[PDB]
């Protein structure tokens, strides 16, 4: 509790995941089919859906839809394992090998494939939940406990165990350049990330909200979350944000539900902290959130949560097959053709 204010007394409760002692890693896989029309993605999305039901499949998996650049959409699965060896065995399963790593994607194909697989060391991971909710990413399969370590600037860092001994910094005084345009269509590309990047999934869940809370969330809060994410996508150098996606979650059948989340990679957790604490875009969000809590008596069915991880280069595998150049990590760092 290095950053906790003196006599800290949070006003709102919060919960955080408490991992069992035999758990050393969480595998968080984002797998995306990229298309201009969802009909072209239908066949791929069927094969992958069945693969998640294998005995070696993820402990939990969400679907989400992302509207990306230039009319291209990403149909994404967000899949979790609590054992890397089980995930490795799922990949090697022959049904998965039919489509893994864009194997079905030709160089003249109308769809793209991408995957960003992060193997998260547990001491480099933390979660926060506005309520005792068992349907928030890892809280589907990991118990959560009440925490006082929240509601101050630095609490995220303090909730992450390794920050007791590590600064988690990126190189001093250096920034992301302007994004570079790659010739990524028709190619199988691999990107190598630097050490200590920070990945956040921060989520909004209003499916249990009544008439009043839903109108206030859609009308007041969501517009500024969108503005936040748009700003982040367009100001990589200034913010340190490598990649930011606002996605809307879907049923197994792909119908949109009243849930969204932002998935962002940052050059370091300090970059994420500086944006969150000092930028007006989020200051705005936090301000329309308290203005919504003032319109409904600070009694909320809205549910928020986030998962934050700090990754070494070798913890994350970034593969883009026949993808648009602005996808994910493609505009930054070292790209390599896969043979
Ligand atoms: C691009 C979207 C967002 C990003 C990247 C983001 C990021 C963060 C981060 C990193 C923190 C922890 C800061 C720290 O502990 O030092 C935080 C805290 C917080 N955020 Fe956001 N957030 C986003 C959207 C939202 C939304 C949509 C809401 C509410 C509707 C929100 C409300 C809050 C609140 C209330 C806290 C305080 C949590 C606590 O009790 O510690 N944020 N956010």
């Amino acid at each position: 509790m290095k950053n906790m204010p003196e006599n800290h007394n949070p006003q709102a409760n919060a919960w955080t995941a408490e991992f069992p002692p035999e758990m050393s890693y969480v595998v968080f896989a984002q797998i995306g089919i990229q298309s201009k029309s969802l009909d072209h993605a239908a066949e791929h999305l069927g094969m992958m859906k069945k693969s998640f039901d294998l005995r070696t499949g993820p402990k939990h998996v969400d679907r989400a839809l992302h509207q990306g650049a230039d009319g291209y959409q990403d149909s994404i699965f967000l899949a979790y394992w609590d054992e890397p060896a089980t995930f490795k065995s799922w990949v090697a399963d022959p049904e998965v090998q039919k489509w893994w790593s864009g194997k079905k994607i030709d160089e003249n194909s109308p769809i793209g494939y991408w995957s960003e697989v992060t193997t998260i060391p547990i001491d480099h991971f933390e979660t926060l939940h506005s309520g005792e909710n068992y349907d928030n990413g890892v809280s589907h399969f990991v118990p959560i406990k009440h925490t006082e370590v929240h509601e101050y600037w630095g609490a995220m860092r303090d909730r992450m165990p390794v920050s007791a001994s590590s600064d988690l910094e990126s190189p001093l005084g250096l920034q992301l350049p302007e994004p570079i345009v790659r010739e990524s269509f028709g190619k199988r590309l691999k990107v190598t990330a630097p050490d200590n990047i920070c990945l956040i999934r921060t989520a909004q869940n209003w499916s249990k909200c009544g008439s009043g809370e839903r109108e206030t969330y859609i009308g007041l809060v969501e517009p500024t979350l969108i503005k936040a994410n748009t700003f982040l996508r367009e100001n990589a150098s200034e913010t340190g944000c490598i990649s930011s996606k606002l996605v809307y979650e879907q049923t197994h059948d792909g119908e949109i539900v009243d849930k969204s989340c932002v998935i962002g990679y940052y050059l370091s957790m300090g970059h994420l902290e500086r944006w969150t604490h000092d930028h007006p875009t989020h200051k705005a969000i936090y301000g329309t959130f308290y203005e919504m809590l003032k319109r409904h008596d600070f009694k909320t069915e809205l549910a928020l949560w986030h998962e934050v991880s700090v990754l070494q280069s070798k913890d994350i595998e970034l593969i883009y097959v026949n993808c648009h150049p602005s996808t994910g990590f493609l505009p930054f760092f070292e790209v390599t053709e896969i043979q």
